[PDB]
């Protein structure tokens, strides 16, 4: 710090490594990562090595940096420094990938940052595997959810389901379902000149043909097994067609 | 007509007969029907019987008076006599059958009224049984088609088809039909990270998926088997939406 040199790393940070080394050859290594004062002695006069903290919660601080000035690997640990809380990964080339553990040292949740600025955003993560998912693109974003083998993101149109899945080791593979809505079915009772309309096991109309020559429409009450208000007769081509949406 | 009494009939028409009989017992009948003098001797005194009358263009005109008046029988030949043309019978009640006939002396239309005021009109027919049809209902009209069996009327909404058979017998049977639009399917090129939307035999879209993390429409042509325009990036989740219509 004193009369030190000024080193840039990936995610926005700092370290000051010192011009010279100390007794057992070492160089001191001073970075204020998020708001903390981090210190540590490294072997190498460069910015690599280890820097260490405490919150003022009690929270321990652990920052990593890679040899070549690659990769700062942030851990913060629980006050015992035993048990692992939250953990950012930084890399080079402007990519990251922030963890998160619960309880029991599993990882609960987890933010990858991608190279371009696009993202997967894994939470609410389970033992087997699963959870939620955003992956969010330049413009918008994909929503869906994780599995142990896969993560899947869905995109809905009407009858039609896009599902983007990526693999486990990052192959997308894509997949379309058009399925038909739930399709009006009818029966036809003779004795009462009375055509009756399922859809999806649920009786919805009684289309009657009367004697008079003229069609009258009652609806099934939502239960559909019993019909409910009185009988409409009908008085134009459109009422017809309406009841048969 | 000269000294007679006016009889009213079946189909806005009066006959005029005679008061007294004539040398051989008949009595008088004059009509004015359309606008031709028809007319007729008859046994009974009471507008009952047949008229004659010609056209001025020399076509042959005979109305038959059913004995209870309920029914007045108007046929229409060629000049010949024996080569029928029209008939429109009219019954009691209201109710009428204005055919027509075709060259080879066969049924060629049939507008069938009903006592209510509704109407069944046959056109086109053919001779294996085969034609239009029309059902002027109080307030609308059911159109459809006829077979030597039956008459088939038919209205739709989207997916579903109504369909009102008409037995020869008068015998009323509805029936309907829900059919799924056509629906997409796809197929995933794994080489090239392609989705190829295929409706109904016809391939319509590429969707491609990019090492670059963005996706891409392109068209297919209206053969669906090549391309056309060029292939169009993706900026919102509405156009991958727009996509899957």
């Amino acid at each position: 710090m004193k009369n030190s040199v000024s080193v840039d790393l990936p995610g926005s940070m700092k370290v000051l490594v010192s011009k010279s080394s100390n007794a057992d050859g070492k160089y001191d290594l001073i970075a204020t990562v998020d708001a903390l004062e981090l210190s540590g002695t490294s072997d190498k006069n460069n910015g690599s090595g280890v820097l260490e903290g405490v919150k003022a919660d009690a929270s321990k601080v652990k920052l990593t940096i890679s040899d070549d000035l690659g990769q700062t690997t942030l851990e913060v640990f629980k006050s015992d420094g035993s048990t692992l809380v939250s953990k950012k990964v930084t890399s080079k080339d402007k990519s990251s990938t922030e963890e998160k553990f619960n309880e029991k040292g599993e990882v609960s949740e987890k933010i990858i940052t991608r190279a371009d600025g696009t993202r997967l955003e894994y939470t609410g993560i389970k033992s087997d595997g699963s959870g939620k998912a955003k992956e969010v693109l330049k413009g918008y974003v994909l929503e869906g959810t994780l599995t142990a083998e896969k993560t899947t993101l869905v995109v809905k149109e009407g009858t039609v389901t896009l599902s983007k899945n990526i693999s486990k080791s990052g192959a997308v593979s894509v997949e379309l379902n058009d399925t038909p809505p739930p399709k009006k079915t009818a029966a036809w009772n003779s004795g009462t000149s009375t055509l009756t309309i399922t859809v999806n096991s649920k009786k919805t109309k009684d289309l009657v043909f009367t004697s008079s020559n003229t069609i009258t429409v009652q609806q099934y009450d939502s239960n559909g097994t019993s019909l409910e208000g009185s009988a409409v007769e009908i008085t134009k081509l459109d009422e017809i067609k309406n009841a048969l949406k």
